């Protein structure tokens, strides 16, 4: 499949991690009972986070590549509390979602 640069409609991904209101709704195709709110953009989004924890994106283009990798960061930073529904889902063990959730840590002992 051919890839092209992350524009649709003036939205780019430094929109979606400043605007939280256009984040929740990507969460939300994960997070929910339902699958109904995955965007465009949002379900080929989730769908390669994972891949970041399978394969390091490998099979990625370079948008991608560093796309969900800074994306991640600012989710676990700005909504801790829908991340850790990512990560019990996407790493049942902690074994990497532990790597970076350390630089806020928000499960209280």
């Amino acid at each position: 499949e051919e890839k092209y640069t992350t524009k649709y409609d003036n939205v780019n991904l430094d929109e979606i991690l400043a605007n939280d209101r256009l984040l929740n709704k990507y969460v939300q195709c994960l997070l929910e009972d339902d699958e109904s709110n995955c965007t465009a953009d949002g379900k080929e989004l989730k769908s390669v986070i994972p891949d970041a924890l399978s394969n390091e994106c490998a099979k990625c283009n370079e948008k991608q590549k560093e796309g969900t990798k800074k994306v991640l960061k600012h989710l676990i930073n700005h909504k801790p509390d829908v991340w850790a529904q990512l990560k019990a889902k996407y790493d049942p063990d902690g074994t990497y979602s532990k790597k970076y959730e350390d630089r806020e840590k928000e499960l209280h002992q």
